[PDB]
């Protein structure tokens, strides 16, 4: 039996120099991302509404266009609810999905839902509309290098449908889509035709980006299994600091803060940690102030912040996968 399901704990990344963190930081555009990726997300979007159908179009479309081999599946259930079955679909991108390994990045692609309020619509812009702009416009400014992809490791995308509770949060109210997804790759063999392994052990790291876009984040340090690579992102951080690109930002006031966190924050990540993944949990500690009120939207959303953490997530991608 293969040892390959432990590669993760001894993967290494492939550092980039100065002149390639340069090049990184000038391919990326917050304002074409902004434009093209964003906006047409700041929609209501709860699970079943009409806004979740033209999100799922968008993600894909965009994803579609780009010239890297992206393999797009929809993964579509039924779960009881509050307000009894509804049906769900999860969007999944993978680049060589039958490569034993993949980095995951993942974030919720729902919006919580609540009735209109004197005239003003919940579209939770940093939660997690930007974070599916930013996984977009990460796919679009390192397509030319993931394209080298058509270590057997390759990255796949997951945008999860009925993260929020349709009322309050609770057990059986929240995670809809990442409790089937967890539990559909848990007991799908991988790579095809395996005896005894499946999609979750080929999962070397989830990275999920949550509540991303008001100013001033600090992210915790969560899980000791995850740790080396928490302090990935902290030397990034640093180095694009040092090397002047990044905009309006302080090490004082640096995103990642070494600091362990107690508790557990209930998301997306859950249902996988819960079956062994390693997880690095990009959700600030504490929430935007904005969090689950009809203030969470565009015009309070952070533009440099969010420029800043585009390069620091594109630069720790580039490094986990040597490209
Ligand atoms: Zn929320």
């Amino acid at each position: 039996a293969s040892a390959w399901p432990e590669e993760k704990n001894y993967h290494q990344p492939a550092i980039l120099n100065s002149s390639a963190l340069r090049q990184i930081a000038e391919g990326t555009s917050i304002s074409e991302m902004w434009q093209n990726d964003l906006q047409p997300l700041l929609i209501e979007r709860y699970p079943g509404s009409p806004g979740s159908y033209a999100a799922r179009q968008h993600i894909m479309q965009r994803i579609q266009r780009l010239q890297a081999d992206w393999v797009l599946e929809i993964d579509t259930f039924l779960s009881q609810t509050p307000y009894g079955y509804r049906s769900f679909s999860n969007i999944i991108s993978t680049l060589n999905p039958t490569a034993k390994r993949h980095l995951v990045l993942a974030c919720h692609y729902d919006s919580k839902y609540f009735s209109h309020w004197n005239n003003r619509v919940f579209v939770g812009a940093t939660d997690s509309a930007v974070p599916c702009a930013m996984m977009l416009e990460l796919a679009r400014a390192l397509d030319k290098k993931l394209l080298s992809l058509k270590p057997d490791l390759s990255l796949q995308l997951i945008f999860f449908d009925g993260l929020e509770a349709f009322l309050h949060w609770s057990p059986q109210d929240s995670l809809y889509g990442s409790r089937h997804l967890a539990a559909k790759m848990a007991s799908t063999p991988h790579p095809p035709g395996a005896r005894g392994t499946s999609q979750l052990h080929g999962m070397d790291l989830l990275v999920l980006l949550d509540l991303i876009g008001a100013p001033n984040p600090t992210f915790p340090n969560f899980f000791p299994n995850s740790a080396r690579w928490f302090e990935r992102l902290q030397a990034i951080e640093h180095e694009l600091h040092e090397l002047g690109l990044l905009k309006d930002h302080s090490l004082e006031g640096r995103y990642f803060q070494n600091y362990s966190y107690g508790g557990v924050i209930q998301d997306d990540h859950i249902p996988f940690l819960r079956r062994g993944v390693p997880v690095l949990h990009l959700i600030p500690s504490p929430f935007p102030e904005v969090w689950h009120t009809m203030d969470d939207n565009e015009e309070n959303l952070d533009e440099s912040t969010i420029d800043n953490l585009n390069k620091i997530l594109q630069v720790f991608v580039l490094e986990y996968l040597h490209l």
